[PDB]
RNA sequence: GGCCCGGGGCGGUUCGAUUCCGCCCUGGGCCACU
């Protein structure tokens, strides 16, 4: 409990044993050998091919060159044609491109169409930068692959391993350039800790420093942030963990935390002691990839958050989450009714005019002057947190993303109470509201 | 699909909106899947 001492155990959990190292062996020959009796040109790139996958997480990337004159289409029907007659299972897939996924030997396979080119310039699409990216990365990773497996592990264990958008946090390729840069995992995370949301690391220039934000850049490509889509909290998050994990090395930076599962009448309790208002927005999941959904229900909990806060409900926090049949939208509120009546400014005494036309609208009553100007009592056509979201979900339904909204206007409710701590939110309502033990 | 910058139109709210809440056309940039 020393580092040195963690680390050598750690790599018990994060470095692939010998049958996972067999089994995919066996699966590059196997593939090799049926790409060759077809005679095509082709690259093997990721962490499959430079030996830095994480344990587990078995998976081969094969990215076919294409000449850089052929049409986009060409690329797409070849390679089809190959990854079907190549895999022993395939299933086309999608992305920037089309291409297909399957099985060799029983492990995953990605056979990828590209275009060969020489200098990332010209470059079509990303999938053209990764055989660069590659490159880059084949010669100077080389004895460090375990580094990053240490560095990748940890991530995982932390929620913050991948950059998609379910979890916005470090993509592989970010991880190596990393470990390139500060030469292991430790070093890593000793620097780590004096990183800044200003933060600029530049990997080809060997650099750091201060920018505009954080900002990786790409060897292949100055133009290009690796980082950018690493959240601000989750960098946040990471820089907090190495400074905890320097200050006290523990294996369990490195194992997955149980989901700590909680008896819904003891949340009913504290939510019980918080006093607050909880509840949520409830509607059918859009039949879309995660990738499309994760950032609607960020935006959806957005909009209502605001909606709650400009409406005066004094909003905590906001959380969401996606079952296979329907998504949630959480909020906690410091107000769980509010008065009918709040006063409305007006406009200044001397302004004759306004004061005139502020005057001659109705209402039950009668305005007043307060410190040179005056003020009106209106009426709330909602007084409940709950009331309002109905309210705005219902005729705000297209500002909630284009599917989620979508779905939203054709069917919500809102549940709040016993009714509530029921749905599969119990986990993400504890986390919201920072329960603990 | 989401986010950033910009234009052309509108609706609602308000004493008063370019400036709050939103809606259509529309130009450029970027992110995630591969």
């Amino acid at each position: 409990m020393k580092v040195e001492e963690i680390l050598e155990k750690a790599l018990e959990l994060v470095i692939p044993d010998e049958e996972e190292v067999r089994k995919g062996r066996e699966a590059e020959e196997e593939l090799r050998r049926r790409l060759d009796e077809l005679g095509v040109e082709y690259v093997f790139v990721g962490s499959y091919a430079r030996n830095t996958w994480l344990k587990g997480s078995l998976e081969i990337d094969v990215f076919l060159l294409f000449p850089e004159e052929f049409s986009k289409e060409e690329l797409r029907e070849r390679g089809l044609e190959i990854g079907k007659a190549v895999l022993d299972s395939y299933e086309i897939r999608y992305a920037e491109h089309p291409y297909v996924h399957g099985v060799v030997k029983g492990v995953e396979v990605d056979v990828v169409p590209c275009y060969k080119l020489k200098e990332p310039k010209n470059i079509k699409s990303a999938v053209d930068r990764t055989p660069f990216h590659h490159k880059w990365l084949e010669g100077r990773i080389k004895g460090k692959e375990n580094e990053v497996r240490l560095l990748k592990g940890f991530l995982k264990a932390n929620g913050i391993y991948g950059a998609e958008y379910k979890v916005r946090g470090f993509s592989g390729y970010l991880c190596e350039l990393l470990i390139v840069f500060y030469g292991s995992f430790l070093e890593t995370v000793k620097n780590a800790r004096r990183w800044t949301r200003r933060t600029v690391i530049d990997v080809a220039k060997g650099e750091v420093r201060k920018g505009e934000e954080f900002f990786v850049v790409d060897p292949v490509d100055e133009k290009r942030n690796v980082a950018a889509n690493l959240s601000l909290d989750n960098l946040a998050r990471f820089v907090h963990l190495c400074r905890e994990f320097m200050e006290a090395p523990s294996l369990g930076f490195f194992k997955p935390k149980h989901p700590l599962e909680i008896e819904p009448e003891r949340l009913r309790k504290i939510v019980e002691e918080r006093g607050t208002a909880v509840f949520a927005v409830k509607f059918r999941k859009p039949d879309i990839v995660d990738d499309n959904l994760y950032p609607q229900l960020e935006r959806a909990s957005r909009k209502i958050f605001e909606f709650l806060e400009r409406e005066n409900f004094m909003p905590l926090r906001s959380a969401f989450k996606a079952s296979e049949e329907f998504c949630y939208l959480l909020f906690e509120c410091q107000i769980k009714e509010i008065s009918r009546v709040f006063r409305r400014m007006g406009p200044q005494f001397e302004d004759e005019r306004n004061v005139k036309k502020f005057l001659s609208r109705n209402r039950a009553f009668r305005p007043f002057i307060e410190n040179g100007r005056w003020w009106a009592f209106e009426m709330r056509k909602f007084t409940t947190p709950e009331e309002g979201v109905r309210s705005y979900a219902s005729t705000h339904w297209h500002t909630l993303g284009k599917n989620v909204g979508e779905s939203i206007r054709e069917y919500f409710e809102i549940i709040s109470g016993e009714k509530l701590f029921k749905e599969p939110v119990t986990a993400e309502l504890c986390e919201m509201m920072g329960v603990k033990d």
